[PDB]
DNA sequence: GTCCTCCCCTC
DNA sequence: TGGAGGGGAGGAC
């Protein structure tokens, strides 16, 4: 009994193979896999170019994406292009797509750019908007080739997917008779008691596994295992599990090199928040693992900060570190600390904060009724436990078409609409594409109008689209752009307003109806 | 009841 | 940055 048991149940291993319940199991087993220098590599793999070419992706006079290569010459995100052919004379700067005002379709101009002496060689930005659709199309061929190796796959950005791994990790630690741990030893042979159990079904649900066999000891991680501690690598049942997705994670990562051409770097842990840190820890082209027994040492790193968790990045992040009195460094490590058993001692904690008549309910992004989940929140993420489970989204939710306008290329009611004509055509393109990949009828319900003023004041309107099929789609959208910008003109009479700065278009509701 | 506006999160 | 995109609160309707 306890000590001479594994920590895990029956229960949590069962339930990997559960999609609906596999993310909350302590045995969870999720990678997040993110294309390393995204719209770079694009770039690359469309101009044939290798993963030597220092290529940069530009926007405008900006640098968007940097290749590894380019990377060694100390080449930044956000490096303005003047700036980075003055640290590498070989640089191969490659602008996106774009749409030129008043046409339909977008295109590459290769060879130009600002960097390019030869004035008929200029894209300018008083003229163009940018096609971001290359990236796209490339990402959803990647989300495909994910999706067609794992049953649950989130495309959480354009780039970046968590997968869970549960089935495949389950079905391979009780059903593959196959796999070889050393030459003289199988996967079936070392797990014989565990898969006698399983096939015998004598066991009890709520009861914990047994200790681990020792010849389970031989199977291999694959990639890179954190552990500046020394930590033995397989202990319990964690790490078998672990260590059988991460070579099922290598294998798909080489699916993705091997039909699109594009590395990946890659986060392996028991929930996508650590996960994601991990895919950001080596690059390009490395998986690694944070084992369970490692998660404190991986968090307290040195590297992370409690902002460093996904939804505390901005204002309630900031709010939590003066509402908690966290210190400016080793905050994850301080939460941990400071409330050390459970999360009620930072329920009580919060609860007296915000029960303050002095505390200030309209300003503050903490919802005093759901302080429970926040304590729970903040006690599981500090502890590298807090697992989320993985949605797969529809086959569009959103869909923007934006231009930050310069000097006075909208000065006028007719510059608006001369914009709006390309925001429709873009999106009517990007609509009709989606039908065709996914054999859909892609329906807009909804559409948002929004712009800045020359003294960047936010002006909006949404409300309906009609529908008429996607032969009209295109001009549905316009009637209501024009609808709305009209009715904005009006909202901005004897007030600052053109030339604008900024002019977008998004369907916000989208009805999806599948075909047989 | 749902819709519109404004706001916060991320890459 | 610009040009995306995901998500939700709450008053308007
Ligand atoms: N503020 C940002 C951040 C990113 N991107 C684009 C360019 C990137 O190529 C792509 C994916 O973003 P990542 O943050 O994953 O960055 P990269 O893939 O470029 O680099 P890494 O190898 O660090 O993932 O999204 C962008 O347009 N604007
Ligand atoms: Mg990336
Ligand atoms: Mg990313």
């Amino acid at each position: 009994g306890d000590p001479h048991m594994s920590k895990f149940t029956w229960k949590e291993l069962i339930q990997l193979g559960s999609p609906s319940k596999a993310y909350e199991s302590s045995l969870a087993c999720i990678a997040h896999i993110d294309m390393n220098a995204f719209f770079a590599q694009v770039e690359q793999m469309r101009c044939g170019l290798s993963k030597e070419d220092p290529v940069v992706c530009v926007q405008w006079n900006s640098i968007i994406a940097v290749s590894y290569a380019a990377r060694k010459y100390g080449i930044s995100r956000m490096d303005t292009i003047q700036e980075a052919l003055k640290k590498c004379s070989n640089l191969i700067p490659i602008h996106t797509a774009v749409f030129k005002k008043g046409e339909d379709f977008w295109q590459y101009h290769d060879g130009c750019g600002s960097w390019v002496q030869d004035p008929a060689k200029q894209i300018s930005v008083e003229d163009h908007k940018v096609s971001l659709e290359p990236y796209r199309r490339e990402s959803r061929k990647a989300l495909a080739i994910f999706k067609w190796a794992c049953d649950l796959v989130e495309r959480a950005s354009i780039d970046e997917v968590f997968l869970d791994l549960g089935r495949i990790c389950f079905n391979m630690l009780m059903f593959d008779n196959e796999y070889e741990l050393t030459g003289d030893l199988k996967l079936k042979d070392a797990l014989s008691n565990i898969r006698e159990a399983f096939i015998g079904g004598n066991y009890d649900i709520n009861s914990h596994l047994p200790l681990i066999p020792e010849k389970i000891k031989s199977l291999k991680f694959e990639g890179d295992v954190f552990n500046p501690e020394g930590r033995d690598l397989i202990t319990d049942w964690d790490d078998v599990i672990l260590a059988l997705g991460s070579q099922v994670c290598k294998g798909i990562r080489d699916s993705i090199k091997d039909i699109l051409g594009y590395t990946t770097s890659c986060g392996l842990s028991s929930t996508k928040n650590v996960c994601k840190l991990a895919s950001n820890y080596k690059k390009p082209d490395a998986q690694t693992i944070v084992k369970n027994d490692c998660l404190l040492d991986f968090l307290d790193c040195g590297k992370f900060e409690i902002t460093s968790f996904w939804t505390l990045g901005g204002v309630l992040g900031k709010e939590l570190i003066d509402v908690l009195d966290l210190p400016h460094e080793n905050s994850i490590k301080h939460i941990r600390e400071t409330w050390p058993d459970n999360a009620g001692q930072l329920k009580e904690f919060l609860d007296a904060k915000v029960k303050q008549s002095d505390y200030d309910r309209s300003t503050s992004n903490i919802d005093p009724l759901k302080t429970a989940d926040l304590a729970e929140k903040l006690f599981k993420l500090s502890r590298g436990r807090y697992g989320l489970p993985l949605s797969s989204r529809p086959v569009v939710k959103s869909m923007m078409s934006n231009k930050n306008l310069r000097g006075k290329s909208c000065n006028s009611i007719v510059d608006c609409i001369s914009w709006l004509e390309v925001f429709c055509a873009e999106l009517t393109s990007r609509i009709q594409d989606l039908e065709q990949e996914y054999n859909k009828i892609v329906i807009p319900r909804t559409v948002s109008i929004s712009l800045k003023t020359k003294s960047y004041e936010v002006y909006r309107k949404s409300g309906p689209v009609a529908y008429k099929g996607i032969n009209f789609q295109s001009h549905e959208l316009l009637k209501v752009g024009i609808k709305f910008v009209t009715d904005l003109d009006i909202k901005g009479k004897n007030k600052s307003y053109y030339p604008l700065t900024k002019l977008s278009m998004t369907i916000t509701n989208f009805d999806i109806i599948d075909l047989q």
